[PDB]
């Protein structure tokens, strides 16, 4: 085979590689064009899922794919870091938060997930992998009226996220510093696994130990050409669970959301 | 994992075990309820492709999958043979043809394919693997006004398919007895490969030698839970071609249709 996307992807990866050579520290404003070139490929609706695997998972794409995925992770993290601090400093913190590049996507994504998980006001939710900008946790309370624990493994990132929540005046959102294993000590009706929470295999094995067969578990993944952004959760990762629902994204939304329940 | 469909599949397969190595001896009328049981699962739109893959790829499912596929291919062949002979003997051949159990699905399948392959009246189509009831060839002319050569490897089957075409009074449909390599001496705009055309490896490697990069090639395969019916075309099979489009079936249609082009 002979996909025209292969050359386009390799050239983007070459640009990323040259950039990384010069700077470890991401220039978030400067790389927005690169992100948009990548998302135009990711959002190409003409490409079916099987074809996406044929193009993205080809052996000769491995190196380029790894560069693009690392870029997406590092950019997303830096954008979150920068926005968190902006929110904390702002006299108009909600207006500041809504300016986050990806903000409207979260509204659409969470709508999807709330239907999939049958979210109800007052239910307890745990979100594993809050990051510096705990937007999903914030929305689960602010929009869905859930009582939320957000879990974050890096103590300084956890601290930042707490200041963001305090800055916005959002109630019902607590941040727990620790790994996924903290769920042993929490009551919850629904558990969500962040798109970038890693390592997947470990996270799901630990989840399996601590949840029961009634716990609604939603995880975020990448399918079709959106897999250019990040490695999907594999079926091996979710051994001991059964899939019970999936929402495929459209528009600009990147994540696929999967509902699973612990067997048996 | 713990899908309800696992046991349901195993149960159906247990009732096929005693027919193993002798499915060709089946009473087609008598086994229709079995096909319905299998299709109940195959056609269940709540089973996502990841779940279907989990079930169907499991080593413990291999024997059951083999039984179901043998049943399906033998029932399909026998239904086709019986119908071909009925049509040839009928005073009302088109009415007889339209009573074929799968007839409505062919209309939908072809409708999807016509859009995918951008079929235009008067275009020249070659169909590899007519079988005794060359319904696709018949409809390509009758519905889409294409000029058709159907290719059939077995002389006796070729003779039967000619009699069906002639019985119906269909114009612009000819049967060529030979292997796939007969396309060397043909001039055509669209090439189609039947769902049951085998061996895929040899067939596609031969196709690659004769077509050019402009030839629209459509092949039929099985995806998701419908792969319970018949082995999907493997990635190995279509090496040297690029995928350009797909139609995934809905309702009762079994086949996925794939548009490919020879590289580059
Ligand atoms: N931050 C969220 C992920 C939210 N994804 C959104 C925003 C855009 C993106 O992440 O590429 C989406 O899918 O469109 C998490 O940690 O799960
Ligand atoms: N006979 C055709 C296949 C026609 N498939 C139809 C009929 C049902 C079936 O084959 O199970 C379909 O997908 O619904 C061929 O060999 O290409
Ligand atoms: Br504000
Ligand atoms: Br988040
Ligand atoms: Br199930
Ligand atoms: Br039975
Ligand atoms: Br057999
Ligand atoms: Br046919």
């Amino acid at each position: 085979s002979c996909y025209i996307y292969w050359d386009k992807i390799k050239r983007i990866a070459s640009r990323l590689e040259g950039m990384n050579y010069h700077f470890d520290e991401m220039d978030t404003s400067g790389v927005m064009p690169l992100l948009d070139e990548i998302e135009e490929i990711a959002h190409d609706s003409t490409i079916d899922f099987e074809s996406a695997k044929h193009i993205l998972d080809d052996a000769e794409m491995n190196h380029a794919l790894s560069l693009i995925r690392k870029f997406y992770v590092n950019l997303g993290m830096k954008l979150q870091m920068e926005k968190a601090q902006e929110v904390i400093e702002s006299d108009s913190p909600w207006e500041t938060l809504r300016s986050f590049y990806f903000y409207p996507r979260y509204l659409e994504l969470l709508k999807n997930e709330a239907a999939l998980g049958r979210f109800r006001r007052g239910e307890r939710a745990v979100f594993i992998g809050g990051g510096p900008l705990p937007l999903t946790g914030i929305l689960l309370s602010h929009v869905y009226g859930m009582r939320v624990n957000v879990v974050e493994i890096e103590p300084d990132i956890a601290e930042l996220s707490r200041k963001v929540i305090e800055g916005l005046g959002v109630d019902g959102v607590n941040v727990i510093t620790g790994d996924e294993t903290v769920i042993d000590g929490l009551e919850f009706d629904v558990l969500m696994v962040a798109a970038l929470a890693e390592p997947k295999r470990r996270v799901f094995r630990n989840i399996h130990r601590y949840v029961d067969t009634e716990t609604r578990i939603i995880y975020r993944t990448y399918t079709g050409m959106r897999a250019i952004l990040y490695a999907p959760v594999s079926d091996d990762d979710i051994t001991g669970f059964r899939r019970a629902g999936v929402v495929l994204p459209s528009g600009k939304v990147n994540n696929t959301s999967v509902l699973v329940f612990k067997c048996p």
